[PDB]
């Protein structure tokens, strides 16, 4: 089985600041990195949920892209891995889209999502910081998935 990371942000300030993310995908010999943008900077939309809802899905997209199947995705966002494990309901009109979506290429996927506390999760927590500073760089700009080579 593969296992993959995801995390999300919004700083300085929630709502309202910069929302991006990060994920990681650790394969037999080989480790996959990626991160982006969520939302608009400094728009009213930018949140830390919309953040990690976000690498979740870039998460599972790269692994649907790859032909992984039945992986298992850690994240330290207890109230995103709630939600899509279907013990907590969705009613944020911003998150519902992200929600259905992320649904979708879970069953897909046959994907487990399990939190674990943020201290396991400083690898895509790293991600999610190279694209903030990005970001204030002007050098990311595009709400969408990032992966590098």
């Amino acid at each position: 089985m593969i296992i993959g990371y995801f995390d999300g942000l919004c700083e300085p300030k929630n709502p309202g600041g910069i929302a991006t993310f990060g994920f990681v995908i650790y394969l037999d010999n080989r480790k996959i990195e990626g991160y982006g943008l969520a939302e608009k900077p400094f728009s009213i939309n930018s949140t830390n949920n919309v953040a990690e809802y976000s690498g979740l899905i870039c998460l599972m997209e790269t692994m649907l892209r790859l032909g992984i199947s039945s992986p298992i995705i850690k994240g330290d966002s207890q109230l995103v891995i709630k939600q899509m494990n279907g013990e907590y309901k969705v009613k944020a009109k911003r998150i519902i889209p992200l929600y259905e979506k992320a649904i979708e290429l879970k069953k897909k996927l046959n994907a487990t999502l399990i939190w674990v506390p943020r201290e396991e999760n400083k690898e895509a927590d790293r991600l999610s910081r190279v694209a903030y500073e990005l970001v204030r760089r002007g050098k990311l700009r595009d709400i969408g998935c990032i992966i590098l080579t």
